[PDB]
């Protein structure tokens, strides 16, 4: 649903405080020019006030966590609560291939939301050659994050590799969610989307990775990224391609899935 201006702002007072004395966030933005959209700040290691704000537990503490922070433009105040918006009142607390909120605060003149600290962005990780995946998994994580979303009325609207990132424990997890709307952009869009970024993957690797999973993947990608939106697969459709045949996709939207590992 579509608000208005002072629907936003009041939405912007009603989040709550964080010490911004008490915190490292905004020593580390005066010591550069980071902030420009959002700028993400590392926490590898929090200290006692953030593990006490956030209750992370031990193992969380050992994760460490990630800060995504925009400055408040009061002409404009949806552009700075959008994102905390979706996480408190539309995304369900845990959907298990959704990136994970651990809190949306207020500070003076920016909004914070803190993540799990990934171990990194898919695009980047095999850009380095890093990791070497099940390209027949990691693909059935991606349309079945995105599903998941689609299953909560939203579409993505901006998704590539760099959209999913990899948590401590594995799970690949669909994020970038500040450009999701409502169901121009339509579902066929973000499979075509959905398609780039599988012609991608297929560019960037041409351990677990193997060469009849790449050729089925190349197959199903020139199907998604059609020129006519009509000619392009539903993601029903793309569940059934034969590049996923064997797989339970029960237990890969459940987040049991685990492409990096060997």
């Amino acid at each position: 649903a579509d608000m208005t201006f002072w629907s936003w702002m009041s939405y912007l007072k009603e989040l709550p405080d964080i010490d911004e004395s008490r915190n490292p966030i905004l020593k580390r933005l005066l010591s550069g020019s980071f902030l420009r959209g959002s700028t993400t700040v590392n926490v590898r290691v929090p200290a006692r006030e953030l593990v006490r704000l956030l209750s992370l537990t031990p193992e969380q503490q050992r994760e460490g966590v990630s800060a995504k922070v925009r400055l408040i433009n009061l002409l404009d105040p949806k552009y700075s609560v959008y994102e905390p918006y979706l996480y408190r009142e539309i995304l369900p607390k845990r959907s298990p291939l959704l990136l994970p909120s651990l809190g949306e605060y207020r500070g003076a003149f920016l909004t914070y939301i803190f993540h799990p600290l990934s171990k990194g962005l898919v695009g980047d990780m095999l850009e380095t050659g890093r990791s070497h995946p099940d390209v027949q998994v990691l693909a059935a994580n991606m349309v079945a994050a995105l599903k998941s979303l689609h299953n909560l009325g939203l579409l993505h609207r901006s998704i590539e590799l760099n959209s999913f990132s990899v948590l401590p424990d594995g799970t690949v997890v669909l994020g970038g969610l500040d450009t999701a709307a409502p169901i121009r952009h339509t579902v066929k869009s973000d499979v075509y989307s959905l398609g780039v970024a599988f012609r991608n993957l297929v560019q960037l690797l041409g351990g677990a990775v193997r060469q009849d999973h790449l050729e089925l993947l190349d197959k199903l990608s020139q199907k998604m990224i059609e020129e006519e939106p009509g000619n392009r697969p539903t993601i029903e459709e793309i569940m059934k391609d034969p590049l996923f045949e064997g797989l339970n996709f029960e237990d890969i939207e459940e987040g049991k899935a685990r492409p990096f590992r060997y």
